[PDB]
């Protein structure tokens, strides 16, 4: 039973580097987090910030949710990031993907006690 804070990590926390590091990192960073397992995943974020920072995210400021949800939260700081978005050239279980690294509020739904990051929502 993975939960919904510890799936976010698996699926959006990579605090090891300060931006993508090759072309190759979606490619590689897609596959070993298992978001191309059942299917190719069509698109993802890493997050390179720490846990602490990326959590601190849930007592900023807040905003809609894309699903019409009220618990969505902006980063008042730019965060490093890296956009994974699947390439037309990609068929199962050959997912591949295009890297973009760039600096950008994060913007995640919280969740739970401890109210913690469980999606990650849209990057601005
Ligand atoms: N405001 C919110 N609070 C809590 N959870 C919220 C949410 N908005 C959406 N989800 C949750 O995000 C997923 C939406 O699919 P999506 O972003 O359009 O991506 P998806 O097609 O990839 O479906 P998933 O694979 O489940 O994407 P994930 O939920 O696993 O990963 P993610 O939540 O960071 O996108 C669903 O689990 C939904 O309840």
């Amino acid at each position: 039973k993975e939960t919904a804070a510890a799936k976010f990590e698996r699926q959006h926390m990579d605090s090891s580097t300060s931006a993508a590091s090759s072309s190759n990192y979606c490619n590689q960073m897609m596959k070993s987090r298992n978001l191309t397992k059942d299917r190719c995943k069509p698109v993802n974020t890493f997050v390179h910030e720490s846990l602490a920072d990326v959590q601190a995210v849930c007592s900023q400021k807040n905003v809609a949710c894309k699903n019409g949800q009220t618990n969505c939260y902006q980063s008042y700081s730019t965060m490093s990031i890296t956009d994974c978005r699947e390439t037309g050239s990609s068929k199962y279980p050959n997912c591949a993907y295009k890297t973009t690294q760039a600096n950008k509020h994060i913007i995640v739904a919280c969740e739970g006690n401890p109210y913690v990051p469980v999606h990650f929502d849209a990057s601005v």
